């Protein structure tokens, strides 16, 4: 078995290997990359996402989210308070202000220590989940707005034609902005490109050990667990690496820098934080190996998780028994 310790793997494709996205994903899996839950892909030196980022300041963040924490430093939840709209230029200035800017630090490890020590005492503002793309239309390789769609994959594998669309999302971050422990909708893959700015640190649990994380989360968040049998679908809970180590949960960590791709694999729980002002783009995707994970994915039916139009069909076709109850949650 390849990669039996489930380490995060880093890949350096050539320009020729960068042509066929599906084929390269399948290559990475042949080397065991999926066992970690997360892989890094450094694009060939000839490649670029677009020519410059000089003209992005007028993009609107219609609903910036203030991420307010509750709990203890290593075990907390966050809720998202909606703020007034602002442009990317206005948000960048805010991220760079004395109130919100990255503190002085020695290296990524020192900054990680400061994040876990101090996150809860601040409420950074995240421009998340903004439909759109910063890939130039002429970028033909690994252009996250030109991938094969999940609906077309399901049709190719299973023969059933379904409604729905699949488009990318932009994330504008600042110091301490945080993504809670989750897997993707329907335990899909994700791909994330860091277009610009400061780094993003990731934590990941191997898919084969995901239920260990879930059992810890039920212990650490006991009211949430009674409220919903899949409450990590709410995307609100944080657990630090120190707490994970104390409870014997297998995980790995890595820092993504500007110009790099990350791929999360089906049922790979991940969480993380931004180091400072940045912009990422991400989308879900599927391969043939996903189908079995989609059929087994947990679902939130309590009403909290509320998701896209396009998840309807996936539930309806892959999980017909769950469909009725899940749809009641969505309505
Ligand atoms: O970058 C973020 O805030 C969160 N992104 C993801 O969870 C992802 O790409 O799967
Ligand atoms: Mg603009
Ligand atoms: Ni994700
Ligand atoms: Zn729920």
């Amino acid at each position: 078995a390849q990669n039996p310790n489930c380490n995060i793997m880093i890949f350096h494709p050539t320009k020729e290997e960068f042509n066929d996205f599906d084929k390269y994903i399948a290559y990475m899996e042949s080397q065991g990359a999926h066992r970690a839950g997360l892989a890094k892909i450094i694009p060939p030196k000839e490649w670029k996402a677009r020519e410059t980022y000089d003209n992005i300041s007028e993009i609107l963040i219609a609903t910036p989210l203030q991420q307010v924490a509750s709990g203890r430093a290593g075990v907390f939840t966050q809720y998202h308070k909606k703020k007034k709209a602002m442009t990317v230029g206005e948000y960048r200035h805010l991220a760079n202000s004395k109130k919100y800017q990255t503190p002085p630090h020695q290296n990524f490890e020192d900054l990680e220590r400061k994040y876990w020590k101090n996150r809860i005492y601040n409420s950074p503002i995240y421009g998340a989940d903004i439909s759109g793309s910063l890939f130039d239309e002429n970028t033909k390789q690994w252009n996250l707005g030109h991938l094969g769609t999940i609906q077309d994959l399901l049709e190719k594998e299973c023969g059933v034609v379904i409604e729905g669309v699949n488009t990318p999302y932009l994330y504008f971050g600042m110091w301490k902005t945080t993504f809670a422990w989750h897997t993707e909708d329907m335990d899909l893959y994700s791909i994330n490109y860091l277009h610009l700015g400061e780094p993003k640190t990731w934590y990941v649990v191997p898919p084969e050990h995901g239920q260990r994380l879930e059992r810890l989360a039920r212990e650490l968040f006991p009211g949430s667990s009674r409220g919903c049998g899949a409450f990590l679908r709410h995307k609100v809970a944080l657990i630090s690496p120190t707490v994970l180590k104390e409870n014997g949960i297998p995980f790995n960590r890595i820092t993504q820098e500007a110009g790099e791709f990350m791929v999360t694999f089906p049922y790979g729980y991940h969480a993380g934080f931004n180091h400072g002002f940045n912009c990422a783009e991400a989308i879900n995707f599927a391969t043939p190996r996903w189908i079995d994970y989609g059929k087994m994915a947990s679902q939130c039916s309590c009403g909290e998780a509320r998701v896209t139009f396009s998840m309807d069909a996936f539930v309806r076709i892959l999980q017909p028994e769950r469909y009725d109850l899940w749809k009641r949650g969505q309505d």
